[PDB]
């Protein structure tokens, strides 16, 4: 009945536990000693963290629960304004953008944006396959410009071209620097000077689009389009421009992690690898993937499914009580009350997932209908799930597919995790070597 | 902007395609070769099939589509006559009827038939309680006894007896008679017989109720005592009569069907069948189910609506375009041009429901207001829906949870389902062997 609390400082409460450089990895170790919800002060604020399935299953019943906004989405807002991520439930605008996109995001969807994912994806491999003996890759780093680069393209037909330079596209570093401010925050004049240079690029865009009357193959095209069913009104400009500015903030740095921990765990795991790499090399028989290959590559897609097991790349989403409510028979909630699903926790559940928690094991997503309801949330809960959990999974396999097609992978450092955080989390500094198989691309 | 229609014939035109018991069966794989909408020739017609969530939502627009009257329900208006299911929108009956039976088919007015539907319920449950060790239960069978037995005393106060009988009484063997030889005209000595069976002993009750001044808690007391509101009139008794016959044809199988094809989804689904079981057991806490606790049956009612998303018992309905209109932006139609909405494909449009349609999962429905409009219609659309559609529901929810509680089922023949189409559909020959757990009424 008593819930527990990690060590407080006076007036400052628990807040001075997060000023370090890696909260979530300090709030599971807190998790670890206090086990399945704790406590947690701020001085105007206060949250429970959940970590196991029993009480997290609870959390996300709909009827009795819905995503709340923390101050980190709140800070996000600043440049994401209304779109989808940002957006209360009851917001007119979340209802109208999520009605009118949700089709547009679903599997079937994907065979839309397959080929321009693909133009993105041969970019890498290219630039993979043309590195000297001498040369190593950046992960993170090359992994984050073929997803921005992809989001850019299938989002608004927007090339940033990150493959050609050293320097990203203006928008790429005014976004980074801006996402990088608001988290901090939890300055002001470079802060407005790059949500300046975001809206005006992305509202140019829409301009341009309209003004030509052009239709293609990308998000810009259906929203432009689209009219929400229930309201029939179609999406503003504005809310168009926060939608794109949104699906590059949510999408790009969650999905680069996500590969970038996929290859991390299959060069520290070599049988692995070479399971993946065989199931890669017998489906993708073609220079360039089809939609239905990449559909064929199952263990591929279970490894990115263990690697969001253990580092899901979005670690926690807030929720608030809709009522007065208790839950799991012991801890009374009030209206309002918050609470933080810490989802690399509930990951670890031993109850669920066996005592090897710690293993890279993809086989343990051999068999989905397996898994219990509300065991595995690395795309959150219900209505307020990632939109983009489809876009995102298709994406990753398909280009794991295509980088375990290719090139054979040497962990040359012997790289040791670090795992940087910031909105999502990354394994900082990951390096590797590739050597082609000199497979026709 | 040309309608797909799969290949013609000669001047047989499809009809080849269907060479079939089992139509809607066909048709669905034909909508799984050519999409969201076909047309289909045969000699005699032309109609148009619709398959995908956003044509469907077009033609439920009512200002530019009404129900059709297709030659089955034709048929059956030779002894349905002009009740509310075999009449046109612009009937004068149709309106009355409408405006007149409405309040007393809502939710509310289920408070007042429960105690009739507990009735039959508990006979439902005292014969299987009765079996003996080496018996087996025919489903679709039994369920049909309790929706006729039940219709008939809620509907007029009469009791058919169908589980003290091996051959059902006269009424309904000629009303079940009298249906398939109109679904066999897709004999009329014997319909001629069958239709003046119906009509006397329906008559006659009419004349004895008012004849005694009697009122009950049933449907012939409303309208014996309803005056339209827009009008003033009330119905007249041989209109009666006919929305008796009607809701015995349309409500019995329909309902019967929902049943079987829940219970088979629950053998075939051992986690599913204990958590339903488990629910059941919590909540009807009663030697007898109320109204409050057949409500608080969430569970059970999830079960229900995801055996109607994939066999929606009535599967397929008909309209015409009120004026010349274009559908979708690219299908010209003329006046009086036949659409028939092909509900158990809807219920697998992808881009709504998922990749993984033909998997018996009730969670999809935990959150009911996060289903998109349009997309689940097992009771058809707008002021030509379902008007027994709360009567259905809370009827089959009240008798799946007594079920639950009172026994454990085993498929013991390991039963192949096999989807018998008439009007309606239903697992035909599908049996089940029930062990009591003595828990008493
Ligand atoms: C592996 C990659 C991804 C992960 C781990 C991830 C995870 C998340 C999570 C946990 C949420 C819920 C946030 C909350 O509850 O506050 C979310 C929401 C969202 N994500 Fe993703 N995401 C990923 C990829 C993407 C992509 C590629 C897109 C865009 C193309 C995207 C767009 C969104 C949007 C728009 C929302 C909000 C949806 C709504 O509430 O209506 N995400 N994501
Ligand atoms: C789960 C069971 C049920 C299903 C799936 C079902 C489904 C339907 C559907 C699809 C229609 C529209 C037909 C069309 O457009 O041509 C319909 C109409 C109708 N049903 Fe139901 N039905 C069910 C139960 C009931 C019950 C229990 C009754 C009677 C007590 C009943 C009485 C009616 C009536 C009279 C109409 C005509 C309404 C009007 O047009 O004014 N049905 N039903």
């Amino acid at each position: 009945k008593e819930m527990p609390q990690p060590k407080t400082f006076g007036e400052l409460k628990n807040l001075p536990l997060l000023n370090t450089d890696k909260p979530v990895q300090a709030l599971m170790k807190i998790a670890d000693e206090l086990g399945e919800i704790f406590k947690f002060e701020a001085p105007g604020r206060v949250t429970r963290y959940l970590s196991s399935q029993r009480l997290i299953k609870e959390a996300c019943d709909e009827s009795r629960f819905d995503k709340n906004l923390s101050q980190a989405l709140k800070f996000v807002r600043d440049f994401a304004g209304d779109g989808l991520f940002t957006s209360w439930t009851h917001e007119k605008n979340w209802k109208k953008a999520h009605n009118i996109l949700l089709p547009s995001f679903s599997q079937q969807a994907m065979k839309g944006y397959h080929a321009m994912m693909v133009d993105i994806a041969v970019q890498l491999v290219q630039k993979w396959e043309r590195l000297n003996a001498d040369e190593h890759i950046e992960v993170p780093e090359d992994m984050t410009r073929l997803t921005l680069d992809t989001i850019g393209l299938c989002g608004f037909n927007y090339r940033f071209n990150s493959f050609y330079r050293d320097q990203p596209h203006p928008f790429i570093t005014s976004m980074v620097r801006a996402l990088d401010e608001a988290m901090n925050k939890l300055n002001k004049r470079q802060f407005q000077e790059d949500i300046k240079v975001m809206n005006d690029l992305v509202d140019k865009i829409i301009a341009d689009r309209k003004a030509s009357g052009e239709q293609s193959d990308d998000l810009l095209t259906h929203m432009l389009n689209g009219k929400d069913p229930e309201t029939g009104e179609p999406l503003d400009d504005e809310n168009i421009r926060y939608q794109i500015i949104t699906f590059l903030i949510a999408g790009h740095e969650t999905t680069s992690g996500l590969l970038s921990f996929a290859l991390y765990f299959l060069v520290k795991n070599p049988h692995v690898l070479q399971k993946a790499a065989e199931e890669a090399a017998r489906v993708l028989v073609d220079p360039v993937p089809s939609y239905k290959q990449v559909k064929q590559l199952k263990y591929v897609g279970m490894v990115l499914n263990e690697a969001l097991r253990l580092w899901p790349t979005a670690p926690a989403f807030s929720l608030y009580a809709k009522e007065d409510t208790v839950l799991g028979g012991e801890y009374p909630l009030e209206k309002g009350d918050e609470l933080m699903v810490l989802i690399p926790q509930l990951h670890r559940d031993k109850t669920i997932w066996g005592d090897d928690v710690e293993e890279f094991r993809p086989e343990r997503f051999e068999n989905p209908s397996a898994i219990p309801q509300h065991a595995f949330k690395p795309h959150g809960n219900g209505q307020r799930a990632c939109i983009g959990q489809q876009f995102a999974l298709h994406e990753a396999t398909l280009v794991l597919g295509m980088m375990l097609k290719h090139f054979d992978f040497e962990d040359h450092t012997n790289y040791e995790l670090d795992i940087k955080e910031t909105l999502t989390l990354k394994p900082e500094g990951f390096v590797v070597k590739a050597k082609s198989k000199k497979i026709p691309l």
